[PDB]
């Protein structure tokens, strides 16, 4: 009771520099994501493409020792008063901008085996997101099925899929089925599948942070409007790291178009966009007070807190100071929904007593 | 079963077919916007370009008489219970996709002259939005000042500005300064400027209605992050026809970036993005319940209601029934703020006679 015990729907693991070096067949090794550290600069390379350049200050700001040592991660969880934590890739996210299905498939296979055998094995508190090919449905289905057998509870998809593979297209249907069948949550994490540095004028850093929402919103719109959620009532989707309050907003906007633009709408839905969102679309946030508002005043109950451990955008190391001010004066049942119960609906971890 | 007086922050006027033909030199008059309704299709010509080619339901997408007859429209106000109403262009919006600064400047003049002479003359319950050039700053300032001497209260800007004229750019500063001086509200209406992203697959109607939000969210982010509003505390902005609940969501999103990515953030603001949003950014809606949650639960008081007469996505003929459903068991001080007082803070109309 001397801490508020949280479940985090969002965090990242830094992969071993040599993950793909050691594990891939030799024909693919050089093409895997690798990095050069020189001057103040870390340049990431993927399959003959510079994909990212950061200064070492910011690169290493996201690299506290818990981001590397999984034994320190757990000590940081305890320290933050965090129990459950979903873990998303860092380096493996660049699989989502690969143009070669074979390279992407094999890199993903390597990541999924490492994450389960060398990280998730340390504690049942850690729930892992398995990657699945953004490029080929048969590769993604095969990997999700293989990941389920291994006991994975959720797959990661990039917010921006490859060209012609928008989330409303038929190509995704076999994956939505497999995911529904397997009981498996689809986690779409923002800032992935495309270049995140879109704006370069005055206000660039705030503009770009905003630009990452558009694919998230687009993704919900494509999954609702296409009927994908409607055909798969068991399929539940987590928009991770997008904030929350835009989700009921978008529920209203798709309802207006469904009702007033009825005559141009294809396909028809068994219920309204708003109902599909409120049933099956979850979303995570770190600091956003609007996230409570969406629950109390907009009937959007699918809100989950996340540390985004250990990015700057996240709460670490001030998790307790942050959640304490957010939920200062807030109904205990809503603090519990947002911080604990929505998590345990999506993900299985050992149950804290809700009594303590 | 009694009605209630509302102000409306969004509606449109259909300009005369011959509007620019009759008023422009030879070098010009053939290149101004031409709508053509024929064979179940709506086609729009601008400066040699087909800028739209949309299907029409010759059955269930039929236009209200009052769009086609400006005296049937004022009857439609009285019937719908609407006192003040902001009026935006229809065909005139096409000046914002124009590439020729001369065609744009001169069409804007023809429009601002006509709308005052022949439409706003009908009733001072009408608040006209004057167009100003999206292409040249000197020409945008000229026409704003001219429109102000003419008594215009607000200038229309397109959501998507021309390439290289993003709203974070220094090219707009003269126009912001002039808008503040003039005491003129800046109204950014959505679904205007060069068509950004058209979706083509399943759910296209619903996806395309969501797509038009992104230019608006982007526009607010550009104006907040760039210091435009911070440097101009008397400049006010209305986002017309985008809904509302995403605005506090975007305040939070921008505060997370401002606080957690302070090192990347240029320029600095005198107060947080969310403060500038809550102080200077207004947003309109027609049907969206979340618009009330934004006021009651997210401390966003800059919500206005609009009819969006005569568009399908508007409330006609059910304005009163819609507004009755929305405000059922809602503090009438909030009904008053959203339906009347925000309107009278932005706009001047004749005093509404008291009832009982
Ligand atoms: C492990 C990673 C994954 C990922 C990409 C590389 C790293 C890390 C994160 C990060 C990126 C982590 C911040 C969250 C998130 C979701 C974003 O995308 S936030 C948007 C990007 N923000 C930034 O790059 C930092 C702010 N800086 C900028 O915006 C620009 O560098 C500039 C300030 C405009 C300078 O340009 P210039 O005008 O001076 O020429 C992720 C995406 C994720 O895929
Ligand atoms: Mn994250
Ligand atoms: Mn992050
Ligand atoms: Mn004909
Ligand atoms: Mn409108
Ligand atoms: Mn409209």
């Amino acid at each position: 009771m001397e801490k508020l015990w949280l479940n985090s729907a969002d965090s990242h693991v830094l992969e071993p520099d040599d993950l793909w070096e050691r594990a891939l067949p030799a024909a693919l090794r050089d093409r895997a994501p690798r990095c050069v550290r020189d001057n103040g600069r870390e340049t990431v390379y993927v399959d003959g493409q510079v994909v990212r350049r950061d200064p070492l200050d910011f690169a290493d700001a996201m690299r506290p020792p818990g981001a590397l040592d999984h034994h320190i991660r757990l000590k940081d969880l305890d320290d933050q008063g965090i129990w459950g934590e979903v873990v998303f890739p860092s380096r493996g996210l660049w699989t989502a901008v690969m143009t070669d299905p074979v390279l992407a498939r094999e890199c993903i296979k390597v990541y999924n085996d490492w994450l389960k055998s060398d990280f998730l094995s340390l504690s049942p508190r850690l729930v892992g997101a398995a990657m699945v090919s953004m490029l080929d449905t048969d590769d993604a289905v095969a990997e999700l099925r293989r990941a389920a057998d291994l006991g994975y509870q959720t797959v990661f998809l990039a917010a921006t899929p490859p060209p012609g593979r928008e989330f409303n297209m038929d190509v995704w249907e076999p994956l939505w089925a497999a995911a529904e069948e397997a009981g498996m949550t689809v986690s779409i994490h923002i800032g992935t599948g495309a270049d995140t540095v879109v704006a370069r004028g005055p206000g660039g850093a705030v503009i770009n942070y905003v630009e990452t929402l558009f694919p998230a919103q687009r993704a919900v719109a494509q999954l609702v409007a296409s009927g994908a959620l409607d055909r798969h009532p068991g399929l539940r989707v987590l928009i991770a790291e997008a904030g929350c309050a835009w989700v009921p907003a978008l529920a209203d906007r798709m309802d207006e178009a469904y009702r007033q633009h009825g005559m141009f709408v294809r396909p028809k839905l068994s219920m309204l966009p708003g109902e599909l969102v409120r049933r099956q679309v979850y979303a995570s946030f770190q600091h956003d007070e609007t996230a409570i508002g969406a629950v109390t005043a907009m009937n959007y109950t699918n809100v989950l807190w996340g540390s985004d451990y250990p990015h700057l955008e996240g709460t670490f190391p001030r998790t307790q100071e942050v959640v304490t001010e957010l939920f200062a004066g807030v109904d205990p049942e809503v603090r519990d929904l947002i911080t604990r119960r929505n998590f345990t609906d999506l993900f299985t971890v050992p149950a804290l007593p809700a009594t303590v």
